[PDB]
């Protein structure tokens, strides 16, 4: 889309590095629409980062591992409290259900800013 | 300096916003040399962010508050473990003493990536 997204979305900002820590790919920005009620698990997230890398020179690379301390975070301004609120969700096999924040913001961006180790298959 | 810094440094990456959350200033990158043994406290850190804003249009603005969840973080590759290690330090009045990581890296960058609320004096 050319315009601001109309609903919740997953914003993937990933830095790709090799197994020795050398940066291969700079923070690459990609948006994916998501809907409240969806369960986001570790495998689904890895699939979104592979999808993200498809727009790069590293489209055929295997994603070895995501930084284990990586979390999905959403920040918004609560209008009724006049305060900024930030929620964080862990990336696990059980996963978490995407909440509906429409009461505060119609197009919340769920952020995944992390480093990923990649390698040739 | 035009070249890569030769010793430890504090890297300030701040986003300035007003009291309603409007972004006034985009992540602004500034480096300050620091030495192991120095105690970095909340007030010293606020002083570094004011110093950082002096390079911007918001040089006369008062820094109202730093995001309370902001931490100072340093990431490096431990050569003997062949693993990346990340250390985080809280921003408090007691503060923390800057460690000497020269065994692993000669010019570690202590990162402060946070949002700060600013206003006219």
């Amino acid at each position: 889309s050319y315009f601001e997204p109309t609903g919740p979305y997953l914003m993937v900002n990933v830095t790709g590095v090799d197994s020795k820590g050398n940066e291969l790919l700079s923070p690459h920005y990609v948006e994916f629409p998501i809907k409240p009620g969806t369960t986001l698990t570790k495998e689904k997230i890895e699939y979104y980062v592979e999808w993200a890398l498809d727009a790069t020179a590293y489209k055929e690379f295997r994603v070895v591992e995501l930084d284990p301390s990586a979390k999905i975070e959403v920040t918004y301004y609560d209008k009724n409290k006049k305060k900024e609120e930030t929620k964080s969700f862990p990336i696990t096999e059980k996963g978490f259900v995407v909440p509906d924040l429409s009461e505060h913001i119609k197009n919340p961006g769920f952020n995944l800013i992390t480093k990923v180790v990649i390698e040739k298959k």
